[PDB]
């Protein structure tokens, strides 16, 4: 399972979204190298202008690329579910605003790791920080706190994303996450631990389409050795 991740793996991301009736699609391409916890992805909005801020979709757009230190490798659910993959569902609750609900399937298609996502956003304020595009194009580091869910043979996660608002305030986005294997083979059910995530957003100077370039580093931590 983890043997599938010893080198560079091509990644494809495909999202279909509806936020307050704004219909959009995004296509992403890049690669992951779990040895270094490293993701490089470029996303393009193929329907035109993205109707929400790019940073609000970063978490939705492959935790199998996390670097699990050797001493913690028995806690890596994500790779253990491969190649058949996992379903990842989230509720992302924007404080004093709407919510996203997402359902993704993360699995190999041949030697490529694919993240296919459906996103539904409801109850957003017309000129809140999301639909009013008041969020800065940047990102703060965070931890993803993981716990086992033995009855669904899976995991749960909970974490807080803090999106910087252009006036110096912060837009909280509470994340609740559940992952379950697609296949029936055994998976690793971890002790409590977290993923330390650092994300940097940029633009391709040669790209005229609405887009996001993401560099992310993710390292598992939190288990005593
Ligand atoms: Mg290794
Ligand atoms: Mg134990």
């Amino acid at each position: 399972g983890e043997e599938l991740f010893t080198g560079v793996v091509p990644i494809l991301v495909e999202l279909d979204g509806d936020v307050n009736g704004h219909k959009f699609s995004v296509s992403g391409e890049g690669e992951g190298d779990a040895t270094y916890g490293k993701l490089t992805l470029k996303f393009i909005c193929t329907t035109g202008k993205l109707p929400v801020p790019w940073p609000t979709l970063v978490t939705t757009f492959v935790q199998c690329f996390s670097r699990y230190p050797d001493h913690m490798k028995q806690h890596d659910f994500f790779k253990s579910a491969m190649p058949e993959g996992y379903v990842q569902e989230r509720t992302i609750s924007f404080k004093d605003d709407g919510n996203y609900k997402t359902r993704a399937e993360v699995k190999f298609e041949g030697d490529t790791l694919v993240n296919r996502i459906e996103l539904k956003g409801i109850d957003f304020k017309e000129d809140g920080n999301i639909l009013g595009h008041k969020l800065e194009y940047n990102y703060n580091s965070h931890n993803v706190y993981i716990t086992a869910d033995k009855q669904k043979n899976g995991i749960k996660a909970n974490f807080k994303i803090r999106h910087n608002i252009e006036d110096g305030s912060v837009q909280l986005a509470d994340h609740y996450q559940q992952n379950t294997p697609i296949g029936d083979g055994p998976v690793l059910l971890p002790d409590n631990h977290y993923l330390s995530t650092q994300s940097a957003l940029s633009k391709d100077p040669n790209e005229k389409r609405d887009h996001m370039v993401l560099l992310e580093f993710v390292t598992a931590a939190g288990i005593t050795h």
